[PDB]
């Protein structure tokens, strides 16, 4: 007395090397897949690995086969998508993940492919909500359970595991199958058994398998079918929410990635989206191209910096290209936008310019704007003489004014004289850089100003810094730079004080691109007993800044042993190498900057890294010992607990807080952090290492990160827990500069001051503003930082939003009202028609 079981054999690809070498092999794999599809009528389907890009890469080498490809996708014999590319998810932005799915989706429609499950063959809490917002209610992970995200959004999930190996003989196969079957049924919760078939003669072998077992039916199948079958008979089983040394391998790739992400998501996209109002066009196709290029840097063996030298050089080009497209589109957008602004309101002879808050946040910053002050075309004289004319010429004092004509406090930072050229004409031009203080400027808005000859209206009030003691202060905070060059800070509003901040710490690293490993006898070097050179560089009533220089004596490299232990592939934990006894001076140079209207401190650290096998972090002792901390993640701030080390991955910031106080450290492209047991927040600036690691020996000398680096990060203190979120918002806003463009005096359709979107206040992450693909509907997306139901209402000009959509920009199932509170941890998208 038994019960029958169905075994679903699903064929799929299961497969260090330079890009092209893997690309040529791809061509071969897809050749064979397609050879079976055409030849073997019994062959159900093949699973094309969760990513559409594989067709692109295939067809760019082999375009004649497009017809064969369309056919097999249309007959459901090739199963493609739903992502564009398989992404190293933790490492990239919130939006990059979404955009992967958006592109993946649209590319699947282009093929007439129906939606496949999300596919995760190798390796973030909001995945459940994200998938559902992309209509992927099932996903497969490399036996079956639900996975719920922070929003109580739930997804069905498969734990599959691959357990030509199949024999051609009856006696062998019987035992073979009996054994694989036991392995499958151990974990299975139904009588529907998944059996993955990896590739790199199955109809024959399946039919043998059906001959052999009366209680087992063996069928060549696919995920779609197996999902429908298994879900109807499911009993049990839930997983909830959510090595990090890949976060700090090859920093410069992380820095670049951050930069182009922010260039597309926060600059180019919102500006184009506004420019459409005037122009009636939106460059959908170019954006799509920019994003693909960027996303090609996003796999699980590329952005991690955890591969071979040639591959990462390749990523550098892709980064520059997408960045250049980003800049191009943003430039077009602002030129179209400023041209339409009515600047006739400035007097004759004035030099107008426009500031855009292109983020969703109240922005406060002392900003600089470079304004062209005189221009000499090459047709006026010999260029060298034009240069010297302007360079010799003495410069009038200048005033900035608003549209009403009132004066606006400012400061002239710098004069420059240089060569330039326009469209659509070469010249010499003279430029001024003007400092302006911008305070709580409204999200998604612009203001116009003009530079006019006259007496500069000086900033007024106390100097922020007092250089005699290396101190500075505003209403929010008071700062002392110690002889150390470390900072002691007082929160003027909570009374909490903090000490030893900004200490730098260097240790050896003899691990590899994947993992950090400190030589067994290494105690580390620190700037705690270093004598800093401290200089006040700027002091005004609105902004002050200090330069801190430190020389530490660092080992030049690991000693001689390392290269041998790498060559012998000696396991990293067993390594006897130590820091070298040859020491050289290592210069660390930090700018600490403070502005009147903000509690944030900004740091810029610069090094010229000419030493190897090491790691440099900056520490922020917190004074609070807790079990948990908070880190920025994916559409989410996650609570985590704090191999003796505990490296972790962060986005914009990490936070440690009490019932009474908190410290928020934010960063651009500095993705690894540790929170030490004493409460120190240690951010990794740079990790230098000689090999790839893993299963063999692959020298990666370029992973040593030699050369000049500048790291941007910062600090914010808060009081009672609730104040956390404002610090998080500012951290986002800090990564998004104002855009500044000059224009001529001209009349226009548009106001010189305007709020394009008026946004709801409260703990919300503002994330995308763009337009929809054939529709051109304005798309805006944001997310709830909190576990609470939050009043949220968006307007564009007067106008309210049409509907709420999902991440593919389609209306929600069911229809939630635009008017409705933003649910806990909700990722919301608005459509504006
Ligand atoms: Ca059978």
């Amino acid at each position: 007395a038994m019960t029958k079981k169905k075994v679903y054999i699903v064929s799929h690809s299961h497969w260090y090397l330079p890009y092209e070498e893997h690309h040529m092999r791809l061509i071969e794999l897809v050749d064979n897949v397609l050879d079976l599809i055409e030849n073997d009528p019994e062959f159900n389907s093949f699973h094309l690995d969760g990513q559409t890009i594989i067709l692109d890469d295939y067809l760019q080498v082999r375009p004649e086969k497009k017809e064969a490809v369309k056919k097999a996708v249309q007959a459901g014999k090739l199963k493609i998508g739903p992502f564009y590319i398989l992404q190293d998810d933790f490492l990239i932005s919130s939006e990059s993940n979404v955009r992967n799915m958006l592109i993946g989706h649209l590319e699947s429609q282009k093929w007439g492919a129906p939606v496949q499950l999300g596919y995760f063959p190798d390796t973030m809490g909001q995945t459940p909500q994200m998938m559902q917002l992309a209509n992927l209610p099932a996903a497969a992970f490399g036996s079956e359970m639900w996975w719920e995200g922070p929003d109580q959004t739930k997804i069905f999930g498969l734990l599959f595991a691959n357990w030509n190996e199949i024999p051609s003989e009856k006696e062998a196969a019987i035992a073979f199958w009996k054994q694989k079957l036991a392995d499958v049924e151990r974990y299975a919760s139904t009588n529907h058994l998944l059996m993955m078939n990896g590739v790199d003669d199955i109809t024959k072998a399946i039919a043998l398998a059906n001959e052999l077992f009366p209680e087992y039916e063996f069928i060549h199948s696919n995920f779609d079918d197996y999902l429908k079958a298994v879900q109807e008979e499911l009993p049990l089983g839930t997983v909830t929410g959510e090595l990090a040394n890949t976060s700090s391998a090859r920093v410069y790739l992380k820095q670049w990635n951050t930069k182009v992400q922010r260039q597309l998501e926060n600059i180019a996209e919102p500006l184009a989206a506004m420019a459409y109002e005037v122009t009636g066009d939106y460059p959908h196709d170019q954006f799509d191209y920019a994003w693909k290029t960027l996303l090609q840097n996003h796999p699980h063996d590329s952005i991690c910096g955890c591969s071979v030298d040639e591959v990462h050089r390749g990523m550098m080009t892709r980064f520059e290209n997408a960045n250049d497209v980003g800049h191009f589109l943003a430039d077009e957008a602002t030129r179209q936008l400023t041209e339409a602004i009515d600047t006739s309101v400035f007097p004759e002879k004035a030099h107008p310019f426009v500031l855009f808050n292109t983020s969703g946040y109240q922005k406060t910053e002392v900003v600089t704007v470079e304004v062209e002050i005189e221009r000499l075309p090459f047709y006026t004289g010999k260029p060298e003489d034009l240069y010297h004319e302007l360079k010799q010429k003495a410069t009038p004092d200048y005033q900035v004014i608003d549209p009403t004509g009132k004066a606006v406090a400012s400061r002239i930072v710098k004069e420059d004289v240089r060569f330039g050229y326009d469209l659509p004409q070469p010249y010499m031009a003279k430029y001024l850089t003007v400092e302006l203080s911008v305070k709580e400027m409204a999200p998604f808005s612009w203001d116009s100003f003009a530079l006019i000859q006259g007496e500069t209206k000086a900033f007024e009030g106390s100097l922020l810094a007092q250089p005699a003691t290396n101190e500075m202060e505003n209403e929010f905070i008071q700062v002392k730079i110690e002889n150390n060059g470390s900072l002691t800070i007082a929160d003027k509003k909570t009374g909490e004080t903090f000490s030893k901040l900004l200490t730098f710490e260097d240790t050896g690293d003899i691990g590899n691109e994947y993992i950090f490993f400190k030589p067994t006898e290494d105690q580390g070097i620190t700037t705690e007993n270093v004598t800093a050179e401290i200089t006040n560089k700027e002091n005004s009533p609105v902004k002050a800044s200090y330069q801190i220089k430190q020389t530490v004596m660092l080992p030049v490299a690991a000693d001689e042993r390392l290269e041998e232990e790498q060559k012998a592939v000696r396991e990293f934990r067993e390594r006897l190498a130590q820091r070298s006894t040859t020491l050289r001076p290592f210069e660390i140079t930090t700018m600490v900057t403070m502005i009147k209207e903000s509690n944030q401190l900004f740091f810029e650290t610069t090094i010229n890294n000419q030493i190897k096998d090491h790691r440099l972090r900056v520490l922020f002792p917190t004074g609070m010992v807790t079990e948990t901390h908070e880190a920025d993640s994916i559409y989410e701030v996650v609570t985590r607990p704090n191999n003796p080390t505990n490296p972790q991955h962060q986005q914009a910031f990490v936070n440690v807080h009490d019932q009474n106080k908190g410290v928020t450290i934010f960063n651009e492209g500095l993705n690894e952090y540790e929170v030490l047991a004493d409460g120190t927040i240690a951010v990794t600036l740079i990790r230098c290492v000689g090999e790839l690691g893993d299963w063999g020996y692959f020298a990666t000398p370029e992973a040593q990160c030699q050369g000049e680096y500048t790291f941007k990060y910062g600090l914010s203190l808060h009081g009672k827990p609730e104040e956390r979120f404002a610090t998080y918002q500012q951290a986002y806003s800090a990564q998004i500069p104002f855009t500044a463009a000059t224009t001529a005096r001209h009349e226009g359709k548009l106001a010189p001051n305007h709020v394009y979107l008026t946004t709801a206040e409260g703990p919300i992450g503002w994330t995308a503003v763009k337009r929809q693909e054939q529709t051109n509907h304005l798309v805006v997306r944001g997310f709830n930082l909190t576990a609470q139901n939050i009043p949220c209402e968006l307007h564009k000009e007067t106008q309210p939003a049409t509907c709420l959509t999902n991440v593919l920009e389609e209306p929600l199932t069911p229809a939630i009202e635009v008017d409705a509170p933003l649910r806990p941890f909700e990722i919301r998208t608005w459509r504006f028609e």
